[PDB]
């Protein structure tokens, strides 16, 4: 009856119907004819929720129909009732769920392979409700970047990874970790014979998740341009190309964000001749990828105009290549439209973004785990490729990748607060409340000097604080606020101590240090409010006794690898042990 | 060529007209004998203590000095002023000619005429005095100090020592509101006993030497009655209480109702009324009635641009001759813009008074406030007629602040707060400025994290140059030269205040010692934090983790010790030092 959570939110959906259940064995019409890896993603959902393929037909029986437009199939046609995929863009396609029968059409395989991880997040205990649907991304390139430092992600998180961003409709997935001696330290050298397989899984992972497997080399290490030595080093990216090309790669990035010889001419010729000699070459490799040397605003721009380098390289490199940058900052508040727009200028075409958020290397106490924040709704008109940078942290990342998939795929209505909610529900089913009042508290990054990116922590309980203040020094009275507040502060303890007993070990391993820093904190905020209520009363005892158990709570919290809530939980205990009731 | 030294406050209008001359050690006084006897004693005070005699008869190869008032009729005080005069200047006014072996101080008043020679004083360096025209006067009436902190009391001989300091420095009031004397608030109807009569005669008798108004402060908020027989009582208490400081020679008084458990404007308001009525006008040599409302901020008195209640009734029912203090903004706040004093002087319809708190620390005790009067509109007399500051407990340190006041007050338009703080110091710690300057440059911002905040930012340069330091860190600029910038003022830091703790005389090292000892620390963790960075920049992992402990530990040692200051600078620093990973730009 009632539509499930879905991500990400589908274009056109409206409820045409009371929906109905679903048989325990199914008609299947199309499924030689559809996309192999949509069906493929059909029976694997199929099988895990015991609904059994009828071998003969069966008008009681549930009829499911899959198929691409291109193909004659007049069930679907009947099936669909007028709504069609034809006029949709790539990615796009149409689902159809009434009475007893479900009609998925895409535009094409991958958006038949959408609508079948639709189909998946519609059904719940055998029964689906009845819609109509039509549906395609707002942005043609959606993923993620690996180019996170710190403890690389396991081959079992990247194959889970993958999965994951196809069940959301992510589409991209650049591999460039730097623990992958082929991508960097050894980039002109192929692929050896005992490394082959394991990379052919996840070429072959992301092949059957529609997910572009992109090849990112960063040959600025050593790389040469000039003279004989020049040549030989060009050739060798010709050679390791196609030694991955061989292998099934169809998209590549070259890297220059890290190179010493700062030369944009030498750089976008290396771009433009790979670009002719390979990718042009080929037919079927996707347009070339590429981070310019000056990658983020302020390293590219000067008052209004792009900076030597930036300027020579947007006047050299060839139109067709994708270029990336990061915004006005490497990691930074926002990316406001005016911001896409100047680089987008400069560039004279759609710019891709490498988004540093929630990748947490450059602060790594801090778990990053609020949605997607400042980036402006209207971004499409200037970007037609979206990446995020993720933690080290594969799980908890999902939290954040999720909103990320949403803002990608549904830009213009794009909330990132029901966003983040939805995330979390989905992602932690029963501990999604618990989690929330957790991951409330883990949204802001912060080092204090250059990276700075996020919602602020804990915004609500922030605003509540200062209204504490405001009462307690202008003699109003806060008893009502006081007693509110211990309440939050025992529903945090409370949230991560259910945390600690109920999360998967997979989260678990990667938070457990900051669910005890939280409690640490909540249990401060708690004594801090004893010192005012000590103060209230004029007990002197009570006083001194809360005063050294908050500032105990907060010396924890400040020597502690781990980092929560910094402005909100733990500046608490500090505005706290410095109010002095007695003067007014 | 003699050069003008420092004065302070700033006079209103100064030109030098000749090259200067030598005082002898032997002088001509003329006038001495009408002009007003509080500064002839002043300037009999100096010339002793410079070794100056005073010519029994005139002698015409000695230097003449010539004092007196406008009303005063003596001819060579015309002659030697050349046309210059006080005549047309607004009371505490004066004019002061040297020119070719003759100095002139004309005061408009009495009063003008003892910062005349205040002003002489702080003219003559060796014997030496520049040769000059000036016409100066205050730009606000009444200029000064409020006892009004918590905490340890100023004892009885700071009292007296910031008595003289206000009249060298041209303040001319002192309100005397201790909360550790009980005859203002505990015992506030009980007049004066025998035992306290000494020490208050001492204090009335040193403001009246001094020009200053001494101000008793009552606060009889704790246990005032207000209707009937009790209200009778207490109001005929009040009365007794007030005469017998005025037989004192007590002049100026405060009644306060900030800290009373009713909001009974009305009731308040009728009190001051009729106390005006009853002893201030009755009296007829007593000066305006001073008060502060139960409601003395902004944020407490208004309420969406308009009054609340107990304002609103207070502003109708209090009479317009009292003066009514307001702190402005909040109790204690960054600014008093134009708009905040325009605001709440016309919701009183008078001009207003200013209790300025800076720089008051007793709700952040282990900082030292130590910068100028910031934040304050320089139009501020436009709705403001008498200003004054609550200072430290630290009686000594807080003449810092309060020299900055008076140049302030006396000559608003032309304030300049840097100025003035250099000039504060300059000439408070001789020898030891330079020095002291570094170590109060971090300790003048005001910030206990939730309604209490004022000052100027904490070394300012130092900070931008830090905000550098990160900016070419993590735009791969090369660092080198900023970085062995940044360990020069380190090391200064830390030399100034080792210099300070050997040579600062005891009045003043007693007062700072612990905020000395935490700012060495700081710049201790602060040179370690940079010996971090270029570990990093060498790839020198084992030199990085020895400079990274140091760093903590000193960090570590100044969070946990009751002394706090440069927490945006040098203490910051450190912690953005441990946060940043170089190893991955
Ligand atoms: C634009 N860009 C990055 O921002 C980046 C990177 N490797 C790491 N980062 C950013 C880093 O994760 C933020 O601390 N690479 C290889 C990159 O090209
Ligand atoms: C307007 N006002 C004050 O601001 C004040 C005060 N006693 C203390 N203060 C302010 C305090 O020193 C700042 O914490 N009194 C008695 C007062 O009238």
């Amino acid at each position: 009856v009632l539509v499930p959570n879905l991500n990400p939110t589908p274009e056109n959906l409206e409820v045409v119907g009371d929906g109905f259940k679903i048989t325990s064995s199914i008609n299947l019409v199309g499924e030689e004819e559809a996309d192999e890896n949509a069906v493929n993603a059909l029976r694997e959902f199929l099988t895990a929720n015991n609904i059994e393929i009828n071998s003969e037909n069966d008008p009681n029986s549930t009829t499911l129909i899959i198929g691409e437009v291109d193909d004659d199939i007049p069930e679907l046609d009947e099936a669909l009732n007028g709504t069609t995929a034809e006029n949709l863009k790539e990615e796009g396609y149409a689902l159809v769920s009434n009475d007893g029968k479900i009609a998925i059409e895409g535009k094409d395989g991958d958006g038949t392979f959408y609508g079948v991880q639709t189909f998946k997040q519609l059904v719940k205990e055998s029964n689906i409700p009845e819609v109509n649907i039509t549906d395609y991304p707002t942005v043609s390139a959606r993923g993620i970047v690996e180019g996170f430092y710190g403890t690389p992600w396991t081959h079992q998180d990247r194959l889970d990874q993958i999965k994951f961003y196809g069940e959301n409709k992510l589409n991209t997935y650049i591999y460039a970790p730097k623990d992958d001696p082929y991508h960097r330290e050894k980039w002109r050298e192929p692929y050896p014979e005992s490394e082959m397989q394991r990379m052919q899984e996840l070429i072959n992972a992301s092949a059957e998740n529609k997910v572009d497997f992109v090849f990112g080399i960063s040959p600025g290490i050593d790389i040469r341009f000039d003279g004989d030595a020049g040549e030989e080093d060009f050739n060798h990216l010709i050679t390791k190309a196609e030694s991955l090309y061989d292998m099934g790669v169809r998209s590549f990035a070259i890297y220059w964000d890290d190179i010493q010889d700062k030369s944009a001419a030498k750089h976008a010729q290396v771009l433009n001749r790979f670009n002719e000699e390979f990718v042009k070459a080929k037919g079927d490799v996707k347009p070339l990828i590429t981070v310019p040397t000056e990658y983020d605003t302020g390293a590219m721009v000067s008052n209004g105009q792009p900076r030597a380098y930036t300027r020579i390289f947007a006047e050299t490199v060839d139109p067709s290549i994708e270029v990336m940058w990061t915004g006005p900052g490497v990691v930074t508040n926002e990316i406001p439209l005016s911001d896409a727009q100047l680089i987008s200028g400069i560039y004279n075409r759609n710019m891709a973004v490498w988004w540093n958020y929630p990748v947490t290397d450059y602060f790594k106490g801090k778990l990053a785990l609020g949605p997607m924040h400042g980036l402006d709704k209207g971004l499409n008109q200037y970007v037609d490729f979206f990446t995020v940078n993720p933690m080290e942290h594969a799980e908890l990342s999902k939290i954040s990748i999720h909103t990320a998939a949403d803002y990608s795929w549904n830009m213009d209505n794009y909330d990132y607060d029901k966003a983040w909610n939805r995330a979390i529900d989905m992602l932690y089913g029963d501990l999604a409340e618990d989690m929330k009042v957790f991951a409330n508290h883990s949204t802001r990054m912060d080092n204090k000097t250059w990276a700075k990116s996020g919602r602020e922590d804990a915004p609500e309980l922030r605003a509540k604080m200062d209204e504490l203040w405001n009462k307690l020094s202008s003699k109003e009275d806060a008893s009502a606020l006081i007693e509110e507040l211990y309440g939050e502060f025992a529903r945090m303890e409370e949230a991560c101590n259910n945390l600690k007993a109920n999360l998967p070990e997979v989260a678990l391993e990667e938070c457990s240090r900051q669910l005890d820093e939280l409690i640490t904190l909540a249990q401060g905020d708690k004594a801090s409010l004893d010192m005012i209520v000590a103060q209230l009363n004029e007990d002197t005892e009570a006083y001194e006794s809360a005063k050294e158990i908050a500032q105990n709570k907060l010396n924890t919290a400040l020597s502690s690898f781990a980092v929560i809530s910094e402005k909100v939980a733990q500046s608490f205990i500090q505005e706290a042990l410095s109010f002095d009731l007695t003067l007014i």
